């Protein structure tokens, strides 16, 4: 029911935005089998040489959908994410979190 | 197999967003239909009264599915946009347009 869109904003420079992705390479398919979780997939820009496009290289959007703040709260407390969150300390400058639904 | 993510800012104040929403509710079916549709969302921040989550209410984000970048060039000169722009030129004062891959 809820649709999470998390941005990342990793520090610029050598390998830090791939460093997370590959943390994420690990934990995305734990990810989609816990419980509430109907989609989390990182997703980058990609360039497309149109003039209405934005991009933002130092960035990963994180695209969710969890059945209810209940689940996205006990998904922030799982092993495999404050295993994800020390593993990317020194690549994460910071995270946006919007929770949306149908408007 | 790219995923736009188009965020509307609208005009602060009264019903500027319903009424872009209420044009979106008039579209959205036909957009659905489109060629390389594979799906079209308005979606506003849900308050959860959390603190990691921020809110920005004079904004709709749009989250869409898209065959390639030619479906959504065609997409933006179809009627139903052409006529919902018009429509929603005194609502919105910018859009920002991401378009992204699997990351």
């Amino acid at each position: 029911m809820l649709t999470v869109i998390a941005e990342i904003r990793t520090r610029p420079g050598q390998h830090h935005r791939q460093a997370v992705l590959d943390q994420f390479a690990k934990i995305v398919p734990t990810v989609l089998k816990e419980e509430g979780c109907h989609g989390y997939a990182p997703m980058v820009d990609c360039a497309a040489g149109v003039s209405f496009q934005s991009m933002a290289p130092d960035s990963i959007v994180m695209i969710e959908q969890w059945e209810s703040i209940a689940h996205l709260e006990a998904h922030l407390q799982t092993p495999h994410m404050k295993a994800y969150s020390e593993a990317v300390k020194g690549d994460v400058l910071e995270m946006n979190i919007r929770i949306l639904q149908p408007g």
